[PDB]
């Protein structure tokens, strides 16, 4: 019985959007800039940054977007995306993230958003059980597809 | 006496699941446009009827399809289901977060293919859901202005 050491960087990896709420419905409606499907998040304790990787559909087509947020002294984060954003992490753990974002667009319009995201965790022993079974059945490693990375890098 | 009955309570594990890895003795079956290149979405276990409903997506002929398959348990402990032929699969390892399975498929030409798979569950805890709803209520956001991204038709394509 063992568990990996807790590190903020250990939180990095595949994450998925569960719910997103908005004070302005238009921002999260179809073709809205904040109807974001998360792919991955990367936390960097040293630089005080969080890199966001998500997909959003615009003009009827899906786009992959990357946004880097920078932490401030007050613990909040700032990021440039469809205007200026100030993001606060309300709750964070190995499996979930609840955040509050304040966005002010190119027209001075303010929108507040809430979100719940969940992390997809793949444990070491589960991976080992999969590979053992795979080799027991005589399946070549090149005959294995990684669906998770496909979902994390869509098109 | 052979083995004894197994106290089975998997109803608990129902919910959103995702495909991590799928291996195959026949690469054609899981290559692009392959029938088993299946992206899981949801799994529902019924302990009383002894079944498992699979909800997944697969790309066929350049087109995405949402598929629903019902599997039925057997005295054997394995499950059988019809999908691109006859299937007999076994759950090798299972927990609140992962599923490792072995499936044997025989297509319409009698060809036998063995597949292995690792799937992970997307667990949404009540404590976290409550935190989200409280925060959402605090920001004066109406429940109708909240979008569910777990169960939504309009989503990105993995390929
Ligand atoms: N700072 C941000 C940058 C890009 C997308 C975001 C999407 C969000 C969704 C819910 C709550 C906060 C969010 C912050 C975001
Ligand atoms: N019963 C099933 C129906 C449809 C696709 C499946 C894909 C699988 C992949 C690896 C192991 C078992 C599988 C069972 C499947």
């Amino acid at each position: 019985e063992e568990e990996a050491e807790q590190n903020l960087s250990e939180l990095s990896g595949p994450w998925r959007t569960v719910y997103i709420g908005s004070t302005n419905p238009e921002k999260i409606q179809e073709n809205g800039p904040f109807r974001t499907y998360f792919r991955e998040l990367v936390f960097d304790d040293e630089k005080g940054t969080v890199d966001f990787y998500f997909s959003v559909k615009r003009d009827g087509k899906w786009k992959n977007v990357h946004v880097k947020a920078t932490k401030q002294d007050d613990g909040t984060y700032v990021a440039d995306y469809e205007g200026q954003n100030v993001f606060k992490i309300v709750s964070l753990s190995r499996t979930h993230l609840v955040a509050h974002n304040i966005n002010v667009d190119k027209h001075g319009q303010t929108t507040e958003l809430t979100e719940l995201f969940v992390k997809l965790n793949v444990e070491d022993e589960d991976l080992e059980k999969f590979w053992k079974l795979t080799e027991d059945k005589g399946i070549d490693k090149k005959n294995v597809v990684n669906f998770l990375e496909n979902e994390n890098h869509p098109h």
